[PDB]
């Protein structure tokens, strides 16, 4: 039910430090990285490029590891 996930909030280039303004949360599904874990991700880079609107998974984030 309301699991939140973090969905990016604008393109997300590949091979780019990830940035507090890159990432919103939003119930969406399937769910995906929890909202809970954006402090984390600041600074980690994604391994292909992510749309506007699109569900950070684990798989996308180089060195995730929940």
């Amino acid at each position: 039910a309301n699991q939140a996930s973090v969905v990016a909030n604008q393109l997300i280039p590949i091979n780019t430090a990830l940035t507090l303004v890159m990432m919103r949360s939003e119930v969406v599904t399937p769910v995906g990285i929890p909202a809970e874990d954006i402090p984390r991700l600041v600074s980690m880079q994604v391994n292909r490029a992510v749309p506007l609107g699109t569900t950070l998974m684990p798989d996308m984030v180089i060195g995730y590891a929940a």
